[PDB]
């Protein structure tokens, strides 16, 4: 009936990785609700499931001399970019074997998002993740584990797009990049994305937030 939300505010990859981890396992242990982190990462480059490294313009090494960190993950979909402004969340959600439901539900709470801000956004019926016309306006790509997703979703919020165009996604996809101060032509404050995503996946999920 419930879900707990918390907020990790900014946080380095490999460390909010490994509270994931640990989050999941609790999960996993049925003592701890379904938890969605909410938080940012500073600038970093993964590489999922289907990544290669076509999907990096540069050698590895460019990236960690330029101000990203690199990672190599388990979730699906192949290279993203994470970096202050956009807002990931990882739903650490007990799924049983029904992810692609779940990733429905992610999608819908993200179009309901977008929709709270006078914005039409689609999960499109060949691209991962949600788009805004032609761009994309959120990531999603996940992961589960003896029943219980983590990984999860990246919203650009005030993210730095330019700094997409370093990576390069093999694929089915349509042409760019988008986010909320994209769209609105002004930032957003971070505090409000986030409220607004709980309202969606309380909603969405029929949970209550905690
Ligand atoms: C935490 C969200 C990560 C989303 C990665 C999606 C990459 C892809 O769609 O190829």
């Amino acid at each position: 009936m419930e879900f707990l939300v918390e907020d990790l505010g900014l946080v380095p990859y490999g460390e909010a990785w490994a509270y994931q981890k640990r989050v999941h396992r609790e999960v996993v242990a049925g003592n701890r609700p379904p938890t969605l982190l909410l938080l940012e990462h500073p600038r970093v480059i993964t590489l999922g499931r289907k990544a290669t490294g076509e999907n990096l313009l540069f050698p590895e090494s460019w990236y960690r001399e330029n101000g990203f960190e690199l990672y190599w993950v388990e979730r699906g979909g192949d290279v993203t970019y994470h970096g202050p402004g956009q807002l990931v969340g990882y739903p650490i959600f007990p799924v049983g074997r029904e992810v692609r439901r779940f990733l429905r539900q992610i999608e819908e709470a993200i179009v309901r998002v977008a929709a709270g801000y006078g914005i039409s956004a689609y999960p499109t019926p060949g691209y991962a993740g949600v788009w805004v016309g032609e761009d994309k306006l959120c990531a999603i790509g996940v992961a589960v584990k003896e029943g219980v997703s983590f990984h999860g979703f990246a919203l650009n919020v005030n993210t730095d797009l330019n700094d997409f165009t370093v990576i390069v996604p093999c694929g089915l996809k349509g042409k760019g990049v988008t986010s909320l101060e994209k769209l609105l032509g002004r930032k957003v404050p971070m505090e409000e994305a986030k409220a607004r995503v709980v309202a969606a996946f309380a909603e969405v999920f029929g949970l209550r937030p905690v």
